[PDB]
């Protein structure tokens, strides 16, 4: 095949399949992509690594979590040698491996990867960037699943404090982080605080949305 | 709020939530986005329509199919007045409404929308474009669910014939369309043809992938 890197186009076809429930078909598509690129591209080639990342995502969507973990461990190991910590593709595969680890009950390993992603994004992205916020919320949930509920509260209290100085009370992201904090408070046995915060969020949502 | 169009950033946060199973949280985020933009932006404003499209996708992911259908019907009706048929956003919401209709058992309506999307993409996109191919495969499946199995076979036979002249036998898209055609043959009672074609696909996949 002329230019096997151009099989990047197949990532979108796979995504379309997954959205309609055709998760098996997506895995079969990307297995063929990965096999073609394995014959033609070096193991450190970013196009080859990108397709392995996409195949691992497809594996997880098809319930093949162990397969996803093993493939992402390979991608992350190769990128740990070839890419800086701040490289967006390195961060993307660390994040995806943390997702797969979580699905596989490997909660400690997921926390370690998400701490890395959150620490690096604290440098490279602004506080209201949705990718940065999403990773903070994901880390908080991973903390809770690893018995580190106090650390989830500490993290989310800091996020919420910053948003109180930067975003309007009605901003969807400010409300989202307050909801996540209320969840963390509940897991931490701070149930009165959780109830109070949830009431505040619901009141703002009602004012904004209720016709 | 200063520039409510910039709440487009929240679409990515919602997508991150959905990927981790937090589909309720995604709906709540986008309900707030849509409410804020409803107070500030005209009904035909593309940013407002984009958030309604994203909310409808979130509704479907959260099992709220009727809500998704009703909201997309509104978006599609407004865009039928404001956008050309070839506008990519018009096509995107027609496609998404067809998805919601399918989930809601409204198979005829889904077929009509997908025929429109496929007819327009036959002009605007090349034959191997993954979005064009995905819509062709989706239309074929909608045909089958609407008792139009012969039309699915006709469509996919034409796709496969074109690919035989443009793509290598090992190309993931060529194999994907042959698999879809075999499925259509089976639904059409052409079970020997389906078996034959499936065997061909599996043989090529084995040759490419088997170590």
């Amino acid at each position: 095949m002329e230019h096997p890197s151009r099989l990047r186009s197949q990532h979108e076809l796979a995504r379309r399949y997954q959205q309609n429930g055709q998760v098996q078909e997506a895995v079969e598509l990307l297995e063929q992509v990965v096999a073609i690129q394995a014959k033609t591209l070096r193991s450190e080639h970013p196009s080859r690594l990108a397709s392995q990342h996409e195949l691992a995502r497809a594996y997880q969507a098809n319930g093949q979590v162990q397969e996803a973990v093993e493939l992402l461990e390979q991608v992350v190991a190769i990128q740990a040698k070839t890419l800086r910590s701040e490289h967006p593709s390195r961060l993307a595969s660390q994040h995806e491996l943390a997702r797969a680890y979580q699905a596989n009950g490997q909660v400690q390993e997921a926390v370690e990867l998400l701490e890395q992603v959150v620490a690096i994004q604290a440098k490279t992205l602004r506080s209201e960037h949705p990718s940065r916020l999403a990773s903070q919320h994901e880390l908080a949930r991973a903390y809770q699943a690893n018995g580190q509920v106090q650390e989830a509260v500490e993290l989310l209290e800091q996020v919420v404090a910053i948003q109180a100085k930067t975003l309007r009370s009605e901003h969807p992201s400010r409300l989202a982080s307050q909801h996540e904090l209320a969840r963390a408070y509940q897991a931490n046995g701070q149930r009165q605080e959780a109830q109070e915060l949830l009431e505040q969020v619901r009141a703002i949502q009602a004012k904004t949305q209720r016709s």
